[PDB]
């Protein structure tokens, strides 16, 4: 058990594919251990992870987006060339200002505003499926799931038609860069794109200020800035366009990819939801608990504090294995049972808990559900192809990079 702690290394397929199994030894007998390879303390139980989430002052989110690659000087020269602000936004921002800015900026995330976005999401998903439904074999990631949540994020932000087109090239992957160990070349490539995107968003922001009463989160926040100029700076506003895209894009991509994989691998359940689409919200919620996109999430202590009887020093890094919590038999009865009727499925921790709890989780849920509904209605007869599933190595987000499915187009329901 001591060897397991000393050898712990999440940068390998076993942690990405089934992290809950990978740390089951710790969840059952070692609720906190130090991982030398990471200089992280690792917690694996639902109650422990809830305890850390619940106190945003003692357990700071400052390391949530900190890569495990050595710092790159070329990355900073590139970002400084583009005038990058290096702002911490809500997800990794400390108190007191975090909750004050959340208070001022959260209103457009309210569920009453969801119906405003649902038609655009349904239309996006329909058009995406139209592009491949007649082919008989598709990669659901590259051919639909990757792009939909990016474009939905742009709509939520209020990006105008013309700009959304020019932004397609900025829909790059950030997961390894923020949560993994990118090579020096990967660091530089991402930095350049982020600098260019910063530049572009600065021009979008100026234009949005010209039409500050129009729709979308950016315009709403511009109006809030006029009311609370000491809370919302120009640099923070500029940083939030990218922050919200990154928060909204790959998270939803991975959630939906995993959900489809789980549903198609549990064919009796795919059968049920094809016959009764009203089961889909519940089914998506248990997909998040059983095969959710969040393997782990991070905090850093700001004071000495006891966790599972160990006094952590100031500044200690903590890896919360959220996937292990979601499979914790001490909170979830029969946790390895994929049960879309599970009454407490929504107590999973993929959206966090407490001060930073995901602001867009119900938009994320809607996207998952609409994509599942479209595929179950129009391709009930598809199945997973024989394939290897590859996972990008990083501590936080897990999903197959591709998801090949196959079907007989002549049996498409819409041809009957
Ligand atoms: C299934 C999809 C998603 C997942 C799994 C997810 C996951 C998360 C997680 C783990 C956090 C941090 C939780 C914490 O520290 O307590 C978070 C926060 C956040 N999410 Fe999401 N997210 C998703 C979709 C979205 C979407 C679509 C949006 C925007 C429309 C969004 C916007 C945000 C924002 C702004 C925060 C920062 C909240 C804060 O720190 O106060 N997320 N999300």
């Amino acid at each position: 058990v001591h060897r397991l702690a000393e050898d712990f290394d999440p940068f390998q397929d076993a942690y990405m594919a089934d992290p809950a199994q990978f740390v089951r030894w710790a969840r059952e007998q070692v609720p906190i251990f130090y991982a030398p390879k990471l200089n992280y303390w690792v917690v694996t139980r639902y109650d422990t992870i809830k305890q850390i989430f619940r106190d945003p002052v003692t357990f700071s989110p400052s390391n949530v987006l900190q890569s495990f690659a050595q710092p790159s000087a070329e990355v900073r020269q590139v970002l400084e060339r583009y005038g990058y602000a290096f702002n911490r936004t809500l997800v990794n921002e400390d108190e007191p200002m975090h909750l004050e800015r959340r208070r001022v900026l959260m209103e457009p995330f309210a569920s009453e505003h969801l119906a405003e976005h649902e038609p655009m999401v349904r239309e996006l998903v329909r058009r995406a499926v139209n592009r491949f439904i007649d082919t008989g074999r598709a990669d659901l990631v590259d051919q639909m799931i990757w792009e939909v949540p990016f474009t939905v994020a742009l709509h939520f932000l209020g990006v105008d038609d013309d700009d959304r087109e020019k932004m397609r090239r900025f829909a790059i992957a950030h997961t390894v860069n923020a949560f993994g160990r990118p090579s020096p070349e990967e660091q530089l490539a991402v930095a350049e794109t982020v600098g260019q995107f910063w530049q572009f968003c600065g021009e979008v922001l100026e234009k949005m200020r010209r039409t500050a009463d129009g729709p979308g989160w950016m315009r709403y926040s511009i109006r809030q800035q006029k009311l609370y100029p000491d809370v919302v700076t120009d640099s923070y506003l500029h940083s939030m366009m990218q922050a919200i895209i990154v928060a909204a894009h790959e998270t939803t991509v991975f959630a939906t990819t995993n959900a489809l994989k789980t549903l198609l691998e549990h064919e009796t359940v795919w059968r049920e939801i094809c016959a009764d689409p009203s089961l889909i919200p519940a089914a998506a919620e248990e997909c998040l608990r059983y095969n959710g996109p969040v393997a782990g999430w991070r905090r850093r202590t700001t004071r000495e504090v006891e966790v599972e009887g160990v006094r952590l020093p100031v500044g200690a890094n903590i890896l919360m294995v959220v996937a292990s919590a979601n499979h914790d038999s001490a909170h979830f009865d029969d946790p390895e049972f994929f049960d879309i009727g599970r009454s407490n499925a929504s107590e999973h921790l993929n959206f966090g808990y407490g001060a930073h709890q995901c602001l867009g989780r119900n938009l994320g849920r809607m996207e998952m559900q609409i994509m599942i509904e479209e595929l179950s209605r129009r391709l009930p007869h598809m199945r997973l192809a024989e394939q290897r599933f590859d996972y990008l190595h990083n501590v936080s987000f897990r999903a197959p990079r591709h998801l090949w499915v196959e079907w007989d187009p002549a049996q498409n329901p819409e041809r009957r």
